[PDB]
């Protein structure tokens, strides 16, 4: 009588940021190891818990989608008991780092476990991506694509209102039988360097400040932006330093240009600090607040960074040995 237990993680954009709500763009997507737990098991009654939060009515579709997914797998949705806690959980959407995703993904994955499925990026991604579909949602994806697959990856993004009209139109199993048109693979950088995470602890522009800019996209913004998470995986993957550093740079100033609301008075402090230091600092995700991120190039560069970040009230959330 033991219940199963499983963890999802959150997501930071690198690159990529709107240009990725256009179909067929790419985006580069750090998965951060700060879980989301939750424990599942069968019961008299079904419920949820929380120790004596997160959005209700979202678990409570992801389940139901998942009642017809494992219909069309042979087996029945009965009473069971989902508990949903960890850092993650503790304190809401502070961070920005995919909360109301690490849900789907956290649920999904429960499920299946209860069910003995194992099933593989794609598919999870599909499942997920799905509920989210159903809701009517229209984001790029991306933060389930890093999630599902807890890697740093590339993404090359599907037409949602596509696949969205698919499964109002036909049964899931044939929806998740088609080709969406997404992609997701691993980006191994061959460096070693510090990635840091700075928290400005301010509040992500809204949806009128993120409908404004996405209007404020244009071509050259796309073909710019795809060039160079192109360039920037390269230089991940080729290892050459002084190239990740001017990629980030361009991806900065191209956001810059998109809407003066993305980077905001911390924010800029937080990039600024990268100056004249073996590193290189940047907005993610909507912008207006959050994090930001930052690759460090030697031990100097990188004690260097955090001193600045603390001295401006910006918060180190997160490090790691890329």
């Amino acid at each position: 009588h033991m219940m199963i237990a499983v963890k999802t993680c959150g997501k930071l954009y690198w690159a990529g940021e709107y240009a990725i709500l256009e179909p067929g763009q790419l985006a580069l997507i750090k998965d951060i190891p700060i879980y989301m737990r939750a424990e599942i098991a069968f019961s008299d009654s079904y419920r949820i818990y929380s120790d004596m939060n997160p959005d209700y009515s979202l678990i409570q579709e992801t389940i139901a989608l998942m009642g017809d997914f494992l219909a069309v797998r042979g087996q029945n949705l009965r009473p069971f008991s989902l508990a949903i806690y960890g850092k993650m959980e503790r304190e809401g959407k502070k961070f920005g780092l995919g909360s109301s995703g690490s849900v789907v993904v956290l649920v999904v994955k429960a499920l299946l476990a209860l069910y003995n499925l194992s099933v593989d990026q794609n598919l999870l991604f599909k499942l997920t991506s799905a509920v989210l579909l159903k809701r009517g949602d229209n984001g790029s994806m991306g933060d389930l694509a890093c999630i599902a697959a807890e890697d740093l990856v590339l993404y090359q993004s599907f037409d949602r209102q596509k696949v969205a009209a698919w499964l109002e139109e036909e049964n899931l199993a044939t929806v998740l039988e088609r080709d969406w048109g997404f992609s997701i693979s691993q980006v191994k950088p061959t460096l070693e360097c510090d990635f840091l995470v700075g928290w400005t602890k301010e509040v992500a522009v809204s949806s009128h400040m993120v409908q404004q800019i996405k209007q404020n996209i244009n071509q050259n913004f796309l073909t710019s932006s795809k060039e160079t998470v192109v360039s920037l995986v390269e230089a991940l993957e080729q290892g050459k330093s002084e190239k990740i550093i001017e990629q980030v740079e361009v991806a900065s100033k191209l956001l810059e240009g998109l809407s003066t609301d993305i980077y905001t008075p911390l924010l800029r402090q937080l990039k600024e600090a990268s100056q004249d230091l073996q590193a290189v600092a940047k907005s993610s995700g909507a912008g207006g607040g959050d994090c930001g991120i930052a690759l460090s190039f030697d031990a100097q560069s990188t004690k260097t960074l955090k001193n600045r970040w603390a001295d401006l009230g910006i918060e180190l959330l997160y490090q790691e040995r890329i």
